[PDB]
Formats: structure tokens, C-alpha cells, sequence
RNA sequence: GCUCUAAUUGGAUGGAAGCAGGGGCGAGAGCUCCUGUGGACCGAUUAGUGACGAAAAUCCUGGCCAUAGUAGCAGCGAUAG
């Protein structure tokens, strides 16, 4: 497909070839997942003194 | 059903949470409304998180009732007024 280039003022100018991975079928699962382990992550280690 | 995280999305000084009493739903775990009190915070859905649910362990700590206005405040070679 193609996609609609705009200027600062918000007025059309050109467009260009939308690229192939904006084709990508949409995984809600596959997102969900990445997202949960980029999530996990960055959590801290604890636990009470032992 | 409980905690806290995230996304999405709501409620509250025109009165949140909690608590007391009461009305409705669910087989039920439990949900929800009304009144009073309270006087500042509280949810829902989804995906997570876990120090997550008690009637019991001679269980732990604290508080409290009965026991009870009961035992003792006599006994001793110093009977003390
Ligand atoms: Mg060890
Ligand atoms: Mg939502
Ligand atoms: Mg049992
Ligand atoms: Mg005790
Ligand atoms: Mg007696
Ligand atoms: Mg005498």
C-alpha cells in the first residue's frame, strides 16, 4: 500500500510505499507475551532477611 | 475472594475506604444496594504478580467474661492494746 507524507504545516506532500511488515498478521498472543517478558524484565529481586 | 504491577476505562468532600444495622441477587465461594457513622481515598475489565483465604495444631500474641466480692490479709512462745 502506500502511505500519505505530510509537511509541518499538515498538507499532503508526496507519498510513499507503505512497507511489507505493516502486512504482518496481527498476533494479539505473540504481542501479549513479548510485552509480559519485557515487563518481568526489569522487576527487582527481594525476600525478607534470611 | 485477597495484594501489588501493567494496559483499557470509571467513581469520590454534592462524601472514598472501613465499621454498625438493614434491603436485593447467586446452589455457593461471594456480589450488590439503603440508612447511620466515617472524613480521604476507591474500583471494573483484561493480562500478570504472590509473604493470597483458618474453628482446630496442650498452636502464637493481645484483649476479655465466668470463677468472685470468693481464697488470703488468723495459725509461728512476740495473741496488744
Ligand atoms: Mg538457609
Ligand atoms: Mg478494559
Ligand atoms: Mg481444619
Ligand atoms: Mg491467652
Ligand atoms: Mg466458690
Ligand atoms: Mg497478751
Amino acid at each position: 500500500m502506500q502511505a500519505t507524507i505530510y509537511d509541518l504545516d499538515g498538507n499532503t506532500d508526496g507519498e510513499v510505499d507503505l512497507p511489507d511488515v505493516f502486512e504482518t498478521p496481527v498476533r494479539s498472543d505473540l504481542i501479549g507475551k513479548a510485552v509480559r517478558a519485557a515487563q518481568a524484565n526489569r522487576k527487582q529481586d527481594y525476600g525478607s532477611d534470611e
